[PDB]
C-alpha cells in the first residue's frame, strides 16, 4: 500500500511536455529509503494501462488514487538520457544500446504499446549504464509528436502499426552513428516532406553491415519494413549487424556497457 505521505520530495527533476516529475523518498516498509521517481497526473496528455516486467522498461512500483489525481511511482533512473551521454565514440558502441533497445521495444509491442514518436528523451540510462524505455503508455493530443522520428504512414495520419517504432529505431541509429538526422528541413513541414518524399543517402563511411540494416528500416511501406511481421525483432536480431550480439547475454545485463554511468 501506499499514499503521497509514504514519499518525501527531494527535489523537482522536470517539468517537460509528458508531466511534472519529482525524485523521492520511500518513508514506509518494505522499501524504506529507497529513491524513485514520481509523476503526479489526472485531473493534451492522456494515458493508458503499464504493468511492465522488462531488463530495459521503466518499471512501475507502486500507482494510486488520492484527492482525484493519479500519482505513479518508478525506477529512479540515474544515468540520464542516452543522447547527452554520447555527447560526451563507435559502431560497437551503439550496437550495445540499439541492442538493448530492441529487446525493450519489442516487448512494449507484444503487449500492445506503440509509441509512434520514439525519441532519445524516453531513453534513459540507470546506474550501470543499462538502458531503461519511458513514457509509453501516453498520447498527447487536441496526435501530436516530434516529427523527425515519425515514419512516413504516421506523418500521413494513416493507420499504422508496430512497424512505424522501427522506423523510428532506425532514425536514432542514424542519429547515433551520423549525428545527423536524416530527414531534416528548415520546417516542420519541409522535415513531413523529406520523410515522405526524399530518398535517403547512405552516409559512407557506416559500416556494409549498418547500411544494410538502415535500408531495411527505412522502408516507406510497413510492410516492407524490417520488423514489420508479427514476430517483430525476431527479424532484426538475426541481421548480421548483430552478429557479435548473444542475446540472452544482453537480457540478463550481463554485457558490459561501453560506458560506465
Ligand atoms: N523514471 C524516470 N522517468 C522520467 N524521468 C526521469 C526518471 N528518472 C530520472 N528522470 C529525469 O527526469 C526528467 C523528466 O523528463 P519528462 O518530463 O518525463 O520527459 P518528456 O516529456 O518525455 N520529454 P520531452 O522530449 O521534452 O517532451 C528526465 O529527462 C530525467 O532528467
Amino acid at each position: 500500500k501506499a499514499d503521497p505521505s509514504h514519499f518525501e520530495l527531494l527535489k523537482v527533476l522536470g517539468q517537460g511536455s509528458f508531466g511534472k516529475v519529482f525524485l523521492v523518498r520511500k518513508v514506509t516498509r518494505p522499501d524504506s529509503g529507497h529513491l524513485y521517481a514520481m509523476k503526479v497526473l489526472k485531473k493534451m496528455e492522456r494515458d493508458i494501462l503499464a504493468d511492465v516486467n522488462h531488463p530495459f522498461v521503466v518499471k512501475l512500483h507502486y500507482a494510486f488514487q488520492t484527492e482525484g489525481k493519479l500519482y505513479l511511482i518508478l525506477d529512479f533512473l540515474r544515468g540520464g538520457d542516452l543522447f547527452t551521454r554520447l555527447s560526451k565514440f563507435t559502431e560497437e558502441d551503439v550496437k550495445f544500446y540499439l541492442a538493448e533497445l530492441a529487446l525493450g521495444l519489442d516487448h512494449l509491442h507484444s503487449l500492445g504499446i506503440i509509441y509512434r514518436d520514439l525519441k532519445p528523451e524516453n531513453i534513459l540510462l540507470d546506474e550501470e549504464g543499462h538502458i531503461k524505455l519511458t513514457d509509453f503508455g501516453l498520447s498527447k493530443e487536441a496526435f501530436c509528436g516530434t516529427v523527425e522520428y515519425m515514419a512516413p504512414e504516421v506523418v500521413n495520419r494513416q493507420g499504422h502499426s508496430h512497424s512505424a517504432d522501427w522506423w523510428s529505431y532506425g532514425v536514432l541509429m542514424f542519429e547515433m552513428l551520423t549525428g545527423s538526422l536524416p530527414f531534416q528541413g528548415k520546417d516542420r513541414k519541409e522535415t513531413m516532406t523529406l520523410i515522405l518524399k526524399a530518398k535517403l543517402g547512405m552516409p559512407q563511411f557506416l559500416s556494409t553491415e549498418a547500411q544494410s540494416l538502415l535500408r531495411a528500416l527505412f522502408k516507406r511501406n510497413p510492410a516492407n519494413r524490417l520488423g514489420s511481421g508479427p514476430d517483430g525483432a525476431e527479424e532484426i536480431k538475426r541481421h548480421v549487424f548483430y552478429s557479435t550480439i548473444d542475446w540472452n547475454k544482453l537480457y540478463r545485463r550481463e554485457i558490459k556497457p561501453p560506458f560506465k554511468p
